[PDB]
This record gives structure tokens, sequence and C-alpha cells, in this order.
DNA sequence: CCGAATTCG
């Protein structure tokens, strides 16, 4: 009743192979789960055009119009759009930024945020600086609003540790749920074959952070999506997506 | 997008 739902997913728009099957896979997931909000990363303009035709029950807010970029989709008749804000990462080398959408949903106000933090091992320093910027913006939000960040952070655990960890008032949804093993890795070369990497690597790149008054926002479930291998023998993306439901109390 | 290689202005 007062439950809200969202999916966050890096859909790998930079991979040009099997795009029509993969996009159908993404739109199938979105239509069948029909979450209130969808956070997307690594979208490209033809992918955006596809979503407008094949996911028309959502209003699409985008992080850029060129290259690859993020987007937030809002369920028509369920989410009320109030404002949009985009904040640059001045030192990015990969056009990354912070997309914020303020909405009303189920009678409550939310600041929804997504980003695709700087990629690869060698760009650890800038990734960490971007993480700090995001957390900073979460904390500067009006306390009247509930802030939810969901995105592809590209983080390694040691990177969070070395920068001091999350602030006391920002929670990681996966940690909040007791670190369940079933959705621990969202990028996994043994379970996912899209990149054709021989060695076995696995990471929790996709993460959900939230800031809210005590007891107000209670994560209920977190599951992987995009697990069905497609006709071509690959997955919709090199990432699993995350589907989260949360209860909103008063 | 790991870790490494190639292309070219
Ligand atoms: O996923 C981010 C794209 C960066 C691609 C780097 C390829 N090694």
């Amino acid at each position: 009743s007062s439950t809200i739902s969202f999916i966050t997913w890096n859909i790998d728009g930079l991979d040009g192979c099997n795009l029509p099957e993969r996009a159908r896979g993404v739109c199938s997931c979105l239509a069948l789960y029909s979450p209130d909000v969808v956070f997307l990363q690594e979208v490209i303009p033809p992918y955006c055009a596809y979503l407008k035709k094949r996911a028309a029950s959502y209003t699409i807010i985008t992080g850029n119009e060129e290259g690859y970029f993020t987007a937030i989709l809002l369920k028509k008749g369920r989410v009320k759009f109030k404002s949009q804000e985009i904040i640059p990462f001045p030192n990015t080398k990969m056009m990354r930024n912070l997309l914020c959408v303020n909405v009303s949903l189920g009678g409550n106000e939310f600041c929804l945020m997504t980003s695709h933090l700087e990629s690869t091992r060698e760009h650890s320093a800038e990734r960490i600086r971007q993480l700090k910027t995001v957390l900073g913006k979460m904390q500067e939000a009006p306390d009247s609003t509930t802030v939810i960040f969901a995105g592809d952070t590209n983080l390694r655990d040691q990177e969070v540790i070395k920068c001091g960890g999350l602030p006391d008032n920002v929670f990681d949804a996966w940690e909040f749920l007791g670190k369940p093993k079933h959705c621990q890795y969202t990028w996994d070369t043994k379970a996912n074959n899209n990149l054709r990497i021989p060695a076995a690597y696995k990471h929790r790149f996709d993460r959900i952070f939230f800031r809210a008054e005590e007891g107000h926002l209670i994560p209920q479930s977190l599951d992987l999506v995009g697990l069905e291998k497609l006709d071509c023998g690959r997955f919709p993306s090199d990432h699993w997506g995350l589907l989260c439901t949360l209860n909103v109390v008063l």
C-alpha cells in the first residue's frame, strides 16, 4: 500500500552487440515488474528512443542528450514530477554527473538521485572524489525530503574504507538488509558472460544509498534482475540490475 | 567493464 519500488540498472549502452535483443530484455523486465521508478546508467540516444516507444508508461528524465548518460524513469499516474537538477563532476574524464529528480509519490516527497561514477581501477581517485560529492549533496538536501541514491558506483570495498566509509546518516540498502548473499554481486564474470573475461572477478558496483528520518524508510527486499539469458546466449547487460522495494512510514 | 593492446591526431 505505502510500498515503493524501483530498479537501478547499468544497461551497457556502450556494447553495440545484440542491442535489439538486449533492449527487449530490459523492456520486458520493466514491463513485468513495473516499478514506480527506474534508474538507468550508460543509456545512449537510440536506447532512449527505444524506451520512449517500448516503455511509454514512464516519463523519461535524462542526464544528457549526447554520448552516454543516465536517466530516471517515472511511472505515469503514480509519480508526480516536481523538478529536475543536474550537477557536473568538474574533474570527470568520462562525462559523469549527478542527476537529481524531486518527486511526490504515495503522498510523500523524494529526492531521487543517480550517477555512474568514474570507471576502472586506474581512476580510483576521481571515483572516490565523486562519491564524496554525491554524499555531500545527499546531506545538503532539505530535511523535509527523503533522499534515495541508486546508481553504478564502480566501487571496490577498500575504496569506501580508505575514504572513511559512509556517514552515520546515510545507509546502504544491501547492508541494511543484513548483507544477503543472493544479491551480493552485481558484476560477475563467472555468472555473466557478456564481457568474455576468462578470469573470475566479482564486484558490488551497483549500490543504493538513502537518507531519511528514523524509521521513515524501511527497505523490504532487494533482488537481482536481468538474469534470464537471451536467445543469443548473452544477458541484457554485463551488470545485473537491482530491484528494491521499501516501506514508507508516515 | 578486468587487464591489456591498438589507433591515430
Ligand atoms: O563501463 C564503463 C566503460 C569503460 C570501458 C572501459 C573498457 N576497458
